[PDB]
This record gives C-alpha cells, structure tokens and sequence, in this order.
C-alpha cells in the first residue's frame, strides 16, 4: 500500500466545469494519494458564485490560496444566532485561511468579491470517521463521485413531508449569483498572516502552524496544516515527519525538493512550482532549497500533533546525541562530528 | 469566601500606579464584590514607546486590550527560540479587540509601537487551584520598579556566580531605580518583527467575527474552550458584547461561572436580580466602569441612545447561560400548563409569555 | 472548613416551609455535623396534584425519591423542544426508588400525578467546584412564592420590553402571590403525556437490580460514574441498603466521600468510630433520619427485628468503601504474621480474624 | 489559606512519638510555613525488625526512604490476592531512594527487615481535593497504639458478631497496648518474600538515572506523571537534587507547585525571594532540615565544601520549574531590547547577561 | 487475515550479519505475524558494538535477554541535560529490562559489557500510529528493508545546511567501538527481578507485568508485556486475552504449550524451548505445563491494559458463574460442579 519505488509531482487530472467556478480533482486512485489516504481538490469559484451545499464522509480541510468570500456550515440541531431571515452565523473567508469541516456536515460558500476564489482541499479518506471507502464521495442538496441527494427521492413521498419540490435541481456545483454578504467552534484560523508566523528568521523565511493547540476542532479531525514561507536562495533543513503523511502544495515560486526513504534511494528530487503537489509520506525526509523566486507552500498533514525532527539544525537529532555516537559512527575525527554537531545555529530555516 | 451580597455597585479603580511610560489602575481586589468573583481587576495604560518590563504572577489571567496596538512576548519554560536574525522566542502582536491569555507563572512583557496610549484590561481569577498562595494579587518582576524585581532580594555575588558574569552589570536588581513597572524606551523592542505553539491571542471584537448577531440589536463574539484551547487549562473565557440604539440583552444567569463586566463603550441601564428576587443592582453603567453579576444571578441589560459594548470575564471554561426570555428560554422548555399554573394565566397568557419573543438573546 | 468532630447524631429536620400543595423540610445546613460534608440536605413533600414551581441552584442535587409517583421538566440550556403536539422539552417520569441528579443551574419542575405523597429526599452538594458561590444553599425561583421569584426585583417595563409582552402579564412577578413554592393545580400539568439527551433518572431500590446480594443478610444497589454518565460531572453518588432482620453491614470506611445516610425503614444499631479510636456515635438509627459517616471514618450497623432499609449520598464520582472484616478486606490483604505481630495473637487466631467470614460486606 | 510571608525559617521536627521499635518526628503542621504549602512532613524512623502497624489517613502521602531496606504492603479495595504459598496482596521491597505513593484512604504497613534503621521522610498533602476533611493530619490505625486503632471504639459483641469470631480475640481493640505505631517483631513479617498492579514504588536516587547531569555541578532526578502514573492521581511530584562541590542550583522560581525541600546530606547557602524583591529566607540548610519555597517564590542554593543532596516534595502532578538564568531561561527567550531597557544596559551587556551561562540548571 | 488452521513455534529465517553483532529477523510474512501485525527481530551485539541511529514507522517494544549496556533516545526539540559534550540523557540497559520506542523517534545504543548484548525486538505494525505498510521499515541515519536515509541527499544541497559529509557511510549497522559510560519520561522498566514480581508461588512460579499504569507512554503504544516465569513441573492456567494478541519468547527452559481457537480444534500442542517464538492470537486460548528445567518466557502483548480470563482457577469464569448453569452445561451432578468450581484455590500459576 505504501511499498514506493518514487514520488511524483502532480497536478489534477481531470476536470468538473461549472456555470460559475471549476473544479479540479487529482487522481486519489494513485499510488502517491492511496498511501497518504487523501484527496485532493481545487476550486475555483468565479465572482457571484455559489458553491452548493455539500458534505462528505471524510474530514476536510480547506486552504484559501486566493479571493474573498462567505462561507456556511451547518451543525445538526443548533439554533440560528444570525436573525434579521434567521440562519446560522456565516463565516468570512479570506486569502491564507485555514478552514476544517467534519466529516457529514454540509457546507456552501458565496464568492462576493471581485477576484477568483481559489480553494485547495484536501479531504482525509483513511480516518477513522470516515465509515465508508477509501474514495471521495460528496453528497449535495442541490445541483449536478459527486451527485445531488434530494434527486433520490420521489415527488410525493418528500411532498407531504413539508408543504413544490423542484429541490430535484444542469449549471453544475457552482452557480452565478444572506444577512450579512458544539455549534459555537471556530473552523477558520489564520495561517498566511506573518504576524502570527510560529518560526521566523528574515533571511530564511518563516512557518506558521495550525493544529490541536490552535484549533480545537482539530482534535477531533485528527488533521493539521503549516504554510511555509522560503526567501531567494534559502533552505529548508532536512526533516521527517514522525506521526503523519504530508500533502505539501506550492503556491507560489520555484524550489528543489528532495525525498528520501528508508532504503536511502531517493524517490523525488525536481523543482517543485506552484500549482503542483507533492506528498511525503510518514518518516521519508524532504529538503527543500528555495529557487530564484523564493518559495511558498501548504503542507496538509494526518495527524491532530504534526512533530518534525530535522536532520541537522538547532533542534536536530544529531545535536541531540553525543559526539562519540558521531564519530564511530561517521569515521571522521572527533572535531569534524563536532563540525557536523555545532555550526547550524538556526533552527529549521536557513540562509 | 462568602457571597451573601446585599448590594452590588458599579466600581472604578481605586488606587493607580504611576510609572514614567503608564499607569496601573488597581481596583480594590478587597472588596467583597470581587473577592466573590475570586478575582482582581487591573488596567494598564502604556503611552507610546512604553515597556512593561517582563513579570509573571501567581494566578491566571485575561488581558483584553481596549485600545492600541503593541507587541508582546510570552516565555514558555523550556522552548528553544523560534525567532532568529537576535535568538528569542515568538512575540505577538496584540492590538484592539485582542483578548490575550496568559498561565500562571508565565512571565511576559509587553511594548507599545504605535502612536496611541495602549489600554488593556485585565482580570486575574485567584480562585483557581493553580493559585496556590492566597486570594491576593502578586506580580513577580524580573527587572526594576512587587516592589522591586525578585533580584533584589538576591545576592549580587550569587547572581553574578550564576549569570556568568562582583560584575556591577549586578545592576540586574532593585531599589536604585525608580521608573516604575512601564518605563520609556530608546529605539524599538521586539526587534526580529515590531506546548510552545499555544495560541494565546483571540481577537474577540471583530464584527464579521460574532456568534449571535441581530442587525437591529448587536451582536455577541465569544471566546472559550472551543475557540482558544489553552482557556480548557487557565478555566477563564470572555464575551464581547455589542448592543445597538435601545436595544437590550435579555435576563439571563450564568450556569457555571461569575463574570465580571468592564464598560467599554457607551451606557446601559443595568439590573441585577438575586435568589432573594430582590433586586442588588439597578443603575446605569458607564465606560470604564465594572460590575460584577455572580453565579445564578439573573442581569438584564437596555442600551441607552448610543448604544453599549461590554465584555465580560467569565470565571469557567465553557460559561454557557441561560436567558429567561427568549427563543432558547427554560419558559419555552416547559409545558403551557406548568406556565399557567405557575403565574395563574390562561393558556392563552403563557403562550404569550412563552411564544411572542422570537428573537434569541439580543432584542430589540 | 474544619471537621474535628467530638459527636455525631442523628438528625432531623429543624424547620419547615410549608406552602399550599405541600411542605418542604431543611436540616439544619449550618450545623457542623453537614458543614463537613459540605451538603444540604432538603426533604419535598409534595400531595396529589401538587406543583413545585421550577427552580434552578447554585450547586448539584441529588434527589432520591422514597415516595410517590410523579412527572418531572429539567431544562437544559440552548435545547430544542422534543415533545410536541404544545411543544416542550422531555418530561420524564420518576417513581419510588428514582434517583434523580440534577446540575448546578437548570431549572427544573416536578407534579405529582398520583394520588399518594410524593417524597423525595435531596441533598445538595454545596461543597462543589461548580458552586462558586458560598456554603449556603440559595434556591432561584422562576414563579411565585427564595423569596420571590427571580422576576420580582426586576422592572415590569423591561421584563414587558422582553418578554414580547406594560402587560398586567407583568404578574408574572413577586410578592402578590402567598401561595408559597408548592402549588395546587386546576387539571394536569405534563399534557404531552402526564447534552440534552442525558440520563437524569436512576431507578436504585430495584431488587432485582442489586450489585451486592446475601437472601438472608439484604442486598445493596449503587449508583455512580459506571451507571449515569452525568455524574462524572457531578462527582456525586449514591447507594441504597436493604438488611433482613438481625443482618449486619460489616464496619467499613469510605476512602473518596462523605457519606451521608437517610435512613427510610426500619430500624438499626449503627455505630461511628473515628481516627482517635473513640466512638463518635452509637445510636438506634430510625426511619426519617440523617446521619453523616465522614471520610474515612468507619461506620458499621446491624439492623434490628425488622430489617433497615437507608439510603446514603456519597460525596465523589466513584465512592468505593473499604472493610475492616469480610471477603474483601484489608485484614485478607495482609499476611497473617502482620496480624499476628499487631494483635499480639498466635498464627491460628490470626487465621481467623482472616479467613472466618466468608461473605462480601452483608452479613447475617 | 493565607500566605502573606515574612520571613522563611528552616525547621526540624517539633514533637516526637516514641515507640518500642521506632519513633515518629513531628513537623509542626501547625507552623504559617507548611499550612501555606497545605502538607504535614513526617519522618518515620523503624529499628531494625521493627513494624508499623497498617494505617491509613484522609490525605495523600509521598514517603521518601532516606535510609534503610524492608518490606512494604499496600491494600488495594477489592482487590483477589496475588502472593499465595499464606494468601495475600503483593508486597513491595523498598529501599535507599525510593519515592512511595500512597493514594487516601489506602491500609498500608511496612517492616524493617535490614540490620540498619530505616527512616522514611513523608509529606502528607493536606490541601488535596482528595482530602475532604479539614487542614489537619489524620491516621487510621487497624491495630493497637491516632490514639487507639479505630477497632477501639466498636463493640466486642458486634466485631465478634462480624469477624466470624464474645471472643476474647475481641482485643484486636485499643487501650490495652501500649507499644506503640512502631513494635517489635518475633520472627519475620512479610513471609511470602521478605488498579491493583499500579506501580508505587520509584527509585529516584539512582545517579545512573538522572534527567539532569553535569559531572562536575551534580545531577537531577524527578518523578512525575510522566514517570509513575499513580501521581497523575495525586497530583504530588518529587525531585532528588545533588550538588557537587561549590556548585549551584540555578535561580529559579516553580509555576505551579510549592516545594518542600528535605535536606538530606550536606549543606548549602539557600536564598528565596518572594514578590516584594525582599529576601524571605537567608542561611545554611543542612541535613535533616526541612523549608518550603511557596509557588513562584525564587529560590537559588550553592553547594558547601562537602556538596548538598536534597529532595523536594512538589505538590503538583507536573511540577515544572523557570530559571532567571541558564540556558532554558526566560532572559534567553526575550530579545535583547528589552534587556537593555529593562536593566538599562548597552545591547553588548545584555547580551552577556543572556548568553554567556551556557548550562541548563546545575552550575559551577 | 486471521483465519488460521495451525499455529508455528518460530525461529528467525535470514540472518543480518554486521562487524559488531547480529539481527536475525523473523518472517513477518508468514501467517503467524501478519494477524498478529508484529514483526519479530532479534539483536545481538559484541562487547562493545554500537547499533548506529535509527528509526521505525511503528512502535517498539525491546525486551533485554542479555548483557548491559548504554542507550540514547532522541526526543524531538528538547534541550540536552547532560553536560560536560552537550546531548541527552543516556539509559543504563540490564538483562530483563523493557524498553518502549514510539514510531519515528530516532535511538541508538551502545555494548560496554563483557557479555553478549542480546535484545528481543517486536514491532507493532498494525497501530495506528503506523501510517505506511505492514512491512517493517528501518530508517538509519548511518551505516548500511533497512537502509541508511543520510545516503540519499545531494552532496552539495547537504553541504551548504551545515559547515566534509562522509556521513553517507559496508560495517553492516552494528559496529566495532558518552559522558557517563515529553521528554523526562520513563522508557526503562525493570521486568525481569524477582522483587517486583506482580503474582507469585514459591511453588508455581511468578508473574511481572507490565502496561500503561505502570510506563505512562504506553497510554501512547498501546503495547505491553509480561515477564513469566515458571518453575519445573509447575503449570500456567488456561487463559484467553481479551483485548490483544500475544507473542510468546522463550527464553530458558522448555514447556508444553496448548493453543485453542473458537473451533475447538488445537492449533499448537508442542514443546516451546529457549529462543523460541509463538504467537497466541486474540481469545485463542492458551495453556502451558513447564518441563523438566522449568520455563520463562516474555510475552508481547498490543494493547495498552491486556486482561486475561483463566478458564480455570481463583479468578476463572467458571468461578463466577451459578453451579446450576455449570451442571445444565456439563451434565455431570451437582457437587462435581462444586469440584470444577472451588478446587483450585490458586489463582494462574499452579504446582
């Protein structure tokens, strides 16, 4: 199931036109996304649209890469707190925003701004929660792997259960054209803001975390995401990941990426850019040095608690264990384990 | 501590602390209104350039910074240092509507970048089993001005045995200083940008950002343990309250909490009803002023011409009330008959009482 | 608060309220004998067709109820309404044996639908986290007769200005009323049928749903955290004890909880022994009386010619008892040499200080 | 309870309880110093073959086993027995080093089978919600000597009755003994070998298992949640300290615990500090001397000419500690700035101050 | 994947030969393992070999057969507490210790003894906390289904990351040739003394367990263990774990053992003897009767608390159950109920 001889750098393979936005899916039968148990989406909702409501039997999380919109969740039997008509409260979603849905609840989304609303997705298909198959399944009540519920049922069975039913709705998912344009949660955190990086260093870059200790929800999810900032020229150390997969997409500029399992044959070593995706599964290590452009990227992981442990730097192993380990280990002499030990004052990032 | 209050009253701070960049503004933490709470209020106004200096106390607390921006930095024990050019840890920008939590025993600073007076106000619950000294405030300083910082009581030979550097850099310590706890700065002081990934920053005040809205009546922004997880161990959550022109919001109790109320804007007509059904607050509060309504007390808000922003600190991890008119009302839980024969109406009357108001929490 | 305690006693109510559809007995919660236990202990009588008006405290109850049949309303916070035709939330039904836990805050409304008293015994547990009032119990009422209703100190205008109901509604208030906390009824008053979806309601003194039996010494039912989940929040618990005649429930002490016993039948020789050795009670307990056995204290009774039947209300999530002789004993958990050397006895007595008594905790 | 401290005083134990085979050192619970850390210290001293007789209090305790070696026995509730040949509990060998844990409520004994005296340092944590009675220490005795065993004041008849023992084996009872807590022993006493498979037992003083080591300043040794998961439970802690000659122990104030420091070997200059920045506590501990440094309070040690080893009961389940200055100290984590400002020196002094002490918390 | 005919007493199938010491891995292939999703291996290491760095997708539970030694575990961003070289905490290792290593987390360890460092290895593939395969994976940071990871990277990409890397090291991964020669938790456990024993009969044997509420971070494994050991003729009462699967190690002695599924047909009737390894699956039943030297074995078991349930003895089910129904079952009269009842009064070790 996990048994990889290389890794890809992949882009959506086929797409899902709509009256007002497009959605792209990536190939979730491929061996990169079997093995990480996810996948992947890309929605583009033009200005005016509307994405229908939705929910699906996995996890989701959301990253808005791009635009400015409204957004609606709905939590089974809570009152409506936004009463002017009385709904639930909507959400304002914004570029660099992290957005967590459970699995079963639905979800619509207005784009009321002037610019593309582009949303990655990645939704966790081997979670406990999900009950099902390991495959994408999206159940709407509205519209149209994918398809509108209401359409199951009959017209009179469903009439006399409320007071007519053209709910049995071709414009697709996302149409052209609310009050303000437990159930108390918050599933939006801001991820992209550089105030609120987690590490910095104004030469090398800066990572901001989103996980359990941030978002409560999370916990439940058992997900968790990093945006990753790299300037011109800089690295990122070289790191496993302890307890997850990783769902690493690039979002803007060029970088080397490299990703090692454990017989030490490398399986991916190209120049990530963005729009691509990339995975890395448990315990294989990535580097990444930024290209000419810098690099940015959204790294989507497994697991409520995303652990790193980087091969070399400030918090690495290596520092971590004694010199002698080093050396009979490494051959070389004892100054040059210390060399390998003490001359990377940084953390994670570096020059 | 005992809360068999005759009388609750709206109270202003009651002794400050002048220092050359701010002011703390002390209420009377003695006073039973709070010592019922288990808690003691604080304001600090920080002038621009102003510096606390670093200080950690024995009880939690919930900042909420009613105006200004600023930077802080919190110091997590056994963190490496994640902000690297100078190598420290991460500061935070705080600014208006922020509500900022912070552990017992976490020591933290705070500077003012911008060209306002920072105010934040402050509530430090001291009845948490993570305060186990007494009900008092105390604030342990690492520098200056708690009388002077916990250096002063040092040895200077033991101090500069330890600090690797005797040294009359032993000048780390107390009583030969007399700038106060928030002093005047040179240039700028967070200066990489002006577990150990905690979130500790919640901005409360965002309107696009509230739980209960009403165009016409205002709004209601929470913060607890589902928005910010750290309030699951510090027991403490917040309510920022916004009720428009002649609005009210309805009678409620709290279940599991005191809260304290802080004035921020505008005024209200206040009541304030206990078991006795006798009434122990009936005024109009005001900005900057505080008032307390305990556990199970019922208080009833009416905004006045301009409105009324409030927010209350709430002394558990998940305050959730229960308001006695409303959508989401025990009257509405309960059967016709039990309102009938309770206030001796028709059925007709309690299904009045009990199904014209369709509004939730804020009214008209 | 302090529990070096010279004498225990038997209690009873010390005064009364009585109101027109029944009467409500308070032990006296200053006494030191409760002050340890940190309880209040309250006794409702409730005639046919009687109505307690709901009413919500600031700490948790537990209800036991030794009498009757009757309907009962909890009201959880921000619910929707389950039972419509009217439209309310569950009514549940509670009968002779009912334990009934109800947390801090919700009100709650009880009926008596049956043609005999409805008894229920309650105490309430006011040295609680939740409670972050005093060790006094304070009752808010939501009609009538605590007072008043809450309603009362407020202001008819605002109470109308929310209520969507001005109105000589307005009477939904205080001092106008004297008929007191317990109501006489015009007809029913459940009339769907005379989270949120938690279990409140424990039948207890179902014989045959006992945890320890002995046909010939009684039988004892528990319950706690492992048989109601709400009581993990409550951090309360109960037992009910049935002895046969001249049957005996062995000498034990509870490790994690006060206890406190209300005996409902019968009779018994009950005797309390505390760390100095020395007897804290020795008395013949009889039905309608309550008794205090602190923790760690170590209580034993043997019931008389016509059998005991009590009900004790532990003061913990999980109370487990420890006893001084039986099959699950710690004088079996040691070594007899232990025995031998601390009771100064050869290794055959010890053998039977051990090994005699073959039963668990009923004995003959 | 109050803490507002003057002046910290190392003490040794105020009233002695002598028995044939042992005696018992008294701490004065009483004293401002211990009631503000809310335990009571003891320290247990057992002859050569000596007993104690079970026991068991209201309050959580944490033994240390300074010196010696025998046999303990703990008495879980309803719990089979494991040790069969006589049929009993699992007995435990503790000795030099160990950390024992014993929950409230739990009947426990322990026999010296060593040619040495054994002396155990215990800390009763008194202000445990676990203890429901009051601030004062209480042993339930099972035999003889707390003044009698609590089987003195039962009756003869009705633990004959239950013993399935009337009998003149009635004086398993008090008032005819006077040998003590601590007797002397014919043979042995543990005679197999001289939930309920909970850990206990925690060998601290092991060099080989340090958390902290420098060999030239001396090693740390903890035991926590982390370590036993019975403390989790209890929410005690404990640190065995050694400091080699002229070391010191880092500046450092404890966030959510107060500690209690035994000293056990060798001396030390101690200094804490408190809120004020005045110096609460000044002098030379030395073995068998017992402080307390209250929550937060800051409290540095340098090791005489002849090195100091210490232990330090915390009373918290993760006791974790901020040092003013090494390695993992806040300094380190604040920028430079706000050194500089804070202290009023140029960035190169503040950045001696921060990085120039390159170790964690034991120092030369 | 657990329907399985017979049970296997098991020894490793292909060796792994280095120049200071042995890994002889068990076939975690074979049907035996794959239900009980472990993998067996066995470490044997020279005086003074050192096992270089490594880390596993799974969690591990390594049990000491022989020798003592030094062992280093690297927590990932946690300061060094051990100063002179600055680096973590090394572990003194002792014959019948138990050592807990979570999934990723680097470890490596050293032999200062005279004596052979013999280690028995099982690795729990089938938690959770494994999000690859079912396929044991060993990342090195040195050396060399097993490989060395530093190998993979760029010579140049890793040179500029720290200040020369020979650090892709054929010593095989155990070599020839500290200062004492979260992350203050307890991964050592004292299993094998007798002093700690949890059940015991001068007579029979003893038992010494041990589970989450004795190592805390097995809450985290979810594995556990037990020491047994039982003296000549002595016998172990028939047992079924609830809640695990079981892997039996011999390690002294011999002994007849006797497994049962729900079929009632035997699966295993052979003498286990030292070195040997069987697995008893969930609710199979086992049973063993030492041999003429006695019998001590070690017992992984996948789960955090394993409860056993012994068809016969002081705390048997049929000690808990109404005579009646054991008469109406077995139709034999009254009183040889009563004798299936309360004649063994010892609890699961017996003469």
């Amino acid at each position: 199931e996990c048994r990889i001889q290389r890794l890809t750098a992949q882009e959506p393979q086929y797409r899902l036109e709509a009256e007002a936005g497009v959605s792209e899916v990536w190939d979730y039968t491929d061996q990169q996304f079997r093995c990480a148990g996810v996948a992947a989406l890309r929605n583009t909702i033009r200005p005016q649209g509307l994405l229908l409501p939705v929910y699906t039997n996995a996890p989701k999380l959301y990253y808005v890469t791009q635009g400015r919109g409204i957004l609606g969740v709905l939590m089974p039997g809570c009152p409506e707190t936004f009463q002017s008509d009385q709904h639930q409260k909507v959400h304002h979603l914004k570029k660099g925003d992290i957005i967590a849905i459970p699995a079963g609840v639905a979800l619509w989304c207005y784009n009321d701004g002037d610019e593309d609303l582009v949303t990655v997705l990645v939704q966790h298909t081997a979670s406990d929660l999900n009950q099902l198959d390991q495959n994408p399944r999206h159940f709407f009540l509205a519209g149209n792997l994918a398809d509108n519920v209401f359409k199951g049922f009959n017209m009179e069975a469903l009439a006399d259960v409320l007071g007519a039913r053209k709910v049995r709705g071709q414009r697709g998912h996302i149409v052209r054209v609310v009050i303000r344009p437990i159930c108390s949660a918050t599933f939006i955190q801001n991820i992209d803001n550089p105030a609120e990086a987690d590490f910095y260093n104004p030469r090398a870059g800066r990572l901001t975390t989103v996980n359990s200790l941030k978002v409560p929800i999370l916990t439940f999810l058992q997900l968790s995401a990093m945006k990753g900032v790299l300037y011109e020229n800089a690295m990122m150390a070289p790191l496993w990941r302890l307890n997850a997969n990783s769902v690493v997409y690039a979002v803007r500029g060029e970088a080397r990426v490299q990703i090692v399992d454990h017989r030490g044959e490398t399986v991916f070593d190209d120049n990530l850019r963005e729009g691509q995706m990339v995975v890395v599964p448990q315990n294989f290590v990535v580097v990444k040095q930024a290209g000419s452009r810098g690099f940015e990227w959204v790294v989507f992981n497994t697991n409520d608690n995303a652990l790193f442990s980087t091969a070399a730097g400030r918090t690495s192993p290596l520092r971590g264990i004694p010199v002698g380990v080093l050396a009979n280990a490494y051959r070389l002499s004892q100054e040059e384990a210390r060399r390998i030990k003490l001359n990377r004052d940084e953390a994670v990032l570096f020059n």
